[PDB]
């Protein structure tokens, strides 16, 4: 009856899954909390359970951790360096049928689930090398026989909360920097990728105990709102991640903020692609289309506006129509297929109720809109035509495959209104024109945090940092400068002279 | 009555100050709030009056604001930064009547007020060569005919709260920085410090003005509470940096986040200065005196703590109390005072308050504790011996002029109370032993963002970042990179190649 | 019958100048070797006199300086940044005289003599920030209890040879990033400018003076090739600055080489404009003028080859024709002169000599190619037509606003011809095609060291590294990390610990 | 006869190594030119045969190379690390026959041979991440519609010339970085190792091939000075890495700037131990002892000079003494052993000139001094005292493990004593005193690359930049911004908008 005791799918048990599953580590295995069985959404059948944390779990995992840090503090960061190195191998090792359970857990192709492991893994080798790298400079004191020293620590204890969307790359990322800053790390994944987390958790605890390493440098609490909830309020927990909704985003924010916490927010994108009259439309529709149904439009990055110039509307619309009809649709481990199901069959109806509330507000769908005649949670890729920029349903993240697309005339205009929702995630012109780019580059351009040209909305590499501006909470992750968000910065005055302060008068001994 | 009415204080009119000044500039001046009066806190006779601002005061000054940061934000960063030399410039030729405006005001000593308007102008000075390197890498992308570009843009319009205890520095770190990042500025100081905030005003507004630049851009709208709450829950503020009270800032953090603005917050310190056995105690008497009376005690950094080890305890002390009796106290204006009156007198009863906590926590007066019988808020610099390190009123942030004194033994134990309060701005240690000075840098060392060695906890200069950890709140002002703060990143991806997305079996057309 | 002493030049004497001037400053003034007259280009009079440095002098010189340096590298950075911003101001309270000095003895128009001083003024102000950025890296060092700190020193004594056409700004460059990064500066500039090497010198050493610092600090010991020569052989020079031709600075790079010395190098330039036929012609053909005749066509980064596409040559040809006709021809100090003399006869006799070579290669004089019937070393802007890319008078500089106009056909052949010169300074190309754009800007793009787009090939500012590739030789002056060139690093590893390196079974004690 | 013909060294067969090997690798294997036999200096056996590069070989090793750079630097630097990292695992998986092999042919340790492979797995590992962030800044216009990035490309061919102290690491150094950063390779090790660099070349050849990667992109040409002088005097090869004597260095360098090309010295290291009168002994010894007698004396970084205050003179000579005579001497690969031979049995002739010319002047052999009686290349480590400072032994760089010991009283004078040599590479005090070790850093204390405190001359690691100054050459390795002397920077402005430039009263149409 779960899938993990079929033999179509004995593979599970490559990862070290069993029926039942412990959904605590921090150098020891349990769990005491709530027994949770997740689901494929492909078939909307049982997999296996995950035995989640009780509070009692909790405590004694951040406990645990704390003291972990004790030792991985102590680590010269290369040395920690070449342990991130060693997790990178262990994903590549598994890479294969790992990416094969995100694809039956969560349910997206079988090439994004090895990409998001991919991903992982290349963040573990671009880590290696800033693990050499990460600290600040020595500046010229003005002051005479003074050396002037910026210093990076690590903050201690990073949890880190995930979304079902991306249930490995994101935990990634902040554990592979995380870690070479000198960081212990506690992960609470989405209940519905539990044995995802349970799975990567089982990968990374081996190469800590086989480098004779207190697992509790990456910690595990598979949980719901109560242990994020726990997460966000607790001192101990000194930088929280969160990856997920932008409501729930906003209450984690405001509880690590009243306690002085840090926090890194990484929520919602209501993402624009714009193409101007110039634009290479044999480039536009292809990445309109992926941006639009890749991950059957369950990305952060997932393209749901879509911008048309006037003069080309029509025929872009009738062209994404053609393409939107060959869209392949099917399991997700099958390697014909392009398009999965939704994760769950809340969204199945979230999506209706969106396609819905667009035919309401005066939109037409020109393409899909119901559910499909099969098993899982299908529904048909969307194009929604004839709304106003200014819609309302064109203002919510709804997790479907609908793309609203609409019409402009001028470059202002346009630009006004990709900045003019709540999110700022990602956004994308697709021109030739060469002032347009870098004004979308400027001041007054795009107010996102990515900013692309001639690429969709999605498919960011790692060399940059990720993350968005306004309601997208403004945290950054992966590239570039990212980890000193998981550091505390020292401004460090060393007085090596002689010298005496001036007496002013005071006769001292 | 009014001190600028008396000839003995004409020099005030050179700074354009009259009887009634407007607070509020935007282009144009005016106040329609409540007119208040500034005293000098030397003899408590009133100086001159202020209008401050109305709440229609405010809603017009933030819309002229973001009008001219439509302007401003298109001038190229190199000439904003031409811009802010001729504000130094301007300083320059104001130094010496500005900083005697300092001490008449706030009351620190002429050095420190002169002092504080001289690290404006060198924050400018600073600032000008800043604005042509602020900017991020462009980066090598994975991909084949890809652009990797990470970009900085101004976040818009910076709402600069500032404090009593540095008028002029505090807002001239940020104002210089935010400024040849492309911002505006909106600036509410200290009600106590109205005068301060008109006279810097008016030197900018001038250097604006005469550059046919809109004066907004450098905007003030003096008033209290209810104008620096209008801030933090004002949309249109893209970054509010806010010092003061950690009990205000938690406060102005919380209503940021709740409409994911962005926050700069520097707040309390409870600052410690470590002397080991091995301390040169010509060094540490002198330094722990002069970062104890300091200011009367009311600086950020001020030393609020003094670790003694056991071992030289009790002579520290006694030479302490002996250099504490040659304080020359006195009018902050005349020329061979030291210490002049605490800025209030809430202040003075604050500090009694304190002064009796610590006698019911088992502290003893070893010197001062009283009030001076003078004109004018001053009180005797005073030492308390005797208290647990872990006594609630030295947890505590009194902006008052108390050492509070502890042994230790250990350096193990002493980092640990250097870290445990809920503060962590500054912190010092005086020894010889190079192993303790690196691991006090360390990450089991100083948790505070301003970490010294055999210098006090008020050495800091504007080459590096100024802010603290947990309880100060996190932001950081002046040098390295803290102008990341006032900026929002964008990571941007130009595909300039002829190049067309894979197919994927999708004929297209 | 010498300028210096008509009523109409009394001017000069607010830079200090008189009818005899000391050539040598070391602190003191002097000169004992031959004494040089310099003569206006624009009439071939008589300006003044100048006694230039005997090499005893220049003995002393090197000496005095070297004594200098040990309490000039003592003073903080800051504090050096200090003292270049006041040399800014010092420039800046003299640039219209000290313009007017360069047009008058250089021979370039007003307002390029006058913004030459003001790029000395912004490299002082940019300068004065970098002072307190200067250094290195802290670096995490695999080892426990391990400092790892890169570390920049001055290298002591910074020789600086400069050439004519730009006798304020090579020099400026040199100088104020030298002495930020803490070494003493020996100018010896072009003998025909050799006012001017006094007149900047005289406004430096009143800043010394007045700040109570060493004047060689900043020494000049006028002279021409023999005290060059010393200089490049001179092991206290520790980095010699030459900015010449091709053939003095290959001898240059040999000499200091065979001693293991330093060198910057800043040769000749043989720069291409390349337009592709989608280019903005409005924008060409102005571009191209401005930099083939700016400066008589005697600056470094001068456009001497204009590639056209053959579907566009003859027309911007024809538009260039009708655009030379209105150059304004005139006394460099009369306003609304657009062009001056060259600057010595000699290169009247060069140029000639190149435009009948171009004749007898077979080139077409399509404009100008004579010397103008006047007074001073006035020669016709000149555009040669018809030469093969590869003629020899094509690939030599001669320092005459001679351009040779070519024909492309396609992107990759004129990406190679810009490439196949000797020569690597500057290049250009106007283009709309963005994937052109990135291509010119990759690594099968300009070999050259200054790559635009869309702007001639002058168009460089201070924030930017500035210098050229191949027989350019490869220096750097003003921006980006160019100060490092004036510095040597240093790995610093500190061993912190009690810990003893393994015993490897010697019995120790 | 040939060691590899015998049972015991089949292991070398693991390598791919043969009894007759060839010496050129380009995508295909070669060698015409003369047939050299490398021997083991542990007993004066040979081991095999290599057939070194003829002037053909040479010539068509450079063109393939040079075709194969116009793939190489079109493919994305990121997927160019992704090549190092495998370069990285395939030197990982061959560490212990690597070597041994370095052991053997060479004549350093078993634990060095393979620490010497390791700091070339490490430098790969580094450089994947690297490949992601190697670029410039783009930085603020001061021209409005214009931006100004810094790029980076690569030089092209690197030439890299190495000597037998070092057979691997160096190479691995240059490669790995010079890889990245989009250059390709050609390489000519020292002919004494002429086994090791195609055991090398054989490892990272199968990785370009099973990469599908043309194989020149890490070019070998084996051979001797005639080699090395065609690629110092090769156009084709843009930046050559030579590591090697001062005095071959010097003529490269002079060779490489008569053609402007690009240079990376690596030279003569005489460095020096100076052990203050508070210096931990227990700490001094052995770092003495190690940075002595390591690799017997065959370092860059060997400590050659040993200055002790003249308080402890005796007694750390006499600690070194008790201690030299426990050193384990031994056939290199043997367990437990320390000491070597030297590498030839010139070295041996060396040395004993060395000793009697050190005695000539005054000195004398309180250790060693002799060779040992014993087969193989096996000289006593040697500790002479009794030399002036100044004396003409000490500042000759001799290959042997002869040690030079000189009183010293104060820190002035003894930093002055470092300095004074022509070398300038590593350099160590050994003290407690925190004023002394700053200043030891500063602008007064050590000329060197490399400036230790409480370890030895050696030691370096990948981190940071590894190079040295004076004769040393200035070129820097491994970490850092090294890989910038393996790229050119090119400033580039782009103009971007649709502004014209100023008419200046020029009629254009
Ligand atoms: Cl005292
Ligand atoms: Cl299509
Ligand atoms: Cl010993
Ligand atoms: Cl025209």
């Amino acid at each position: 009856t779960l899938l993990i005791n079929q033999p179509q799918y004995a593979w599970l048990k490559e990862l070290g899954l069993r029926e039942e599953n412990e959904g605590v580590y921090n150098g020891s295995w349990g769990g005491r909390g709530e027994v949770i069985t997740t689901y494929c959404p492909a078939n909307n059948e049982p997999i296996a359970r995950v035995r989640q944390a009780s509070v009692a779990d909790y405590e004694e995992t951040v406990k645990k951790a704390r003291e972990a840090w004790k030792i991985w503090a102590d680590i010269p960061a290369p040395k920690r360096g070449e342990i991130v190195r060693q997790i990178g191998d262990a994903l590549r090792e598994k890479i294969q049928v790992l990416g094969s359970l995100v694809s039956l857990e969560m349910g997206k192709i079988l090439v994004e689930g090895v990409g998001e492991v991919q991903e992982y893994v290349d963040i573990c080798d671009y880590a290696v090398g800033l693990s050499r790298m990460i600290g600040g400079p020595i500046l010229p004191s003005e002051r005479s026989g003074h050396a002037l020293i910026e210093q990076w620590n690590p903050v201690g204890l990073v949890g880190i909360i995930t979304a079902f969307n991306f249930p490995v790359a994101v935990y990634g990322w902040n554990n592979a920097i995380a870690m070479i800053c000198g960081n212990v790390c506690l992960w609470k994944g989405a209940p519905t990728t539990s044995l995802i987390s349970v799975a990567v958790t089982k990968i990374i605890a081996k190469v800590l105990e086989d480098n004779k390493l207190p697992g509790a440098i990456c910690s595990l609490t598979c949980g719901g709102a109560d242990i994020g909830t726990a997460m966000a309020k607790d001192e101990r927990v000194n930088l929280l991640s969160f990856t997920g909704s932008t409501q729930v985003g906003k209450q984690v924010g405001l509880m690590v903020q009243e306690r002085f916490g840090r926090s890194l927010l990484e929520l919602g994108g209501n993402n624009a692609i714009i193409a101007f009259e110039d634009a290479d439309l044999s480039l536009v529709v292809p990445s309109a289309l992926f941006a639009a149904v890749g991950t059957a439009g369950q990305r952060c990055t997932t393209a749901r506006r879509l911008f048309i110039h006037e003069s080309i509307h029509d025929e872009v619309v009738n062209r994404l129509k053609k393409a939107y009809a060959q869209i392949r649709v099917g399991n997700p481990w099958d390697p014909n297929v392009l398009y999965g199901p939704l994760h769950t069959k809340q969204a199945v109806s979230m999506f209706l109720g969106a396609v819905e509330e667009a035919k309401k507000e005066g939109g037409t769908v020109v393409y899909g809109g119901k559910v499909m005649d099969r098993p899982g949670n299908y529904v048909e890729p969307t194009i929604v035509t004839g709304l106003g920029h200014d819609a309302s349903i064109a203002h919510t993240q709804t997790f479907a495959p609908i793309l609203y697309v609409f019409k402009f005339k001028n470059e202002e205009e346009v630009f006004a209104w990709n900045n003019e929702v709540k999110q700022g995630l990602s956004s994308s012109i697709f021109t030739k024109d060469l002032g347009r780019i870098f004004r979308w580059l400027g001041p007054k351009g795009s107010d996102c945090g990515i900013v692309n040209v001639n690429i969709p909305t999605s498919g960011a590499e790692i060399g940059g940092a990720f993350g968005g501006e306004k309601h997208t909470g403004g945290g950054r992750e992966s590239g570039s400068d990212a980890w000193k968000q998981y550091m505390r910065r020292s401004t460090c005055t060393i007085n090596y002279s002689k010298d005496l302060p001036l007496a002013q008068g005071i006769k001292f001994q």
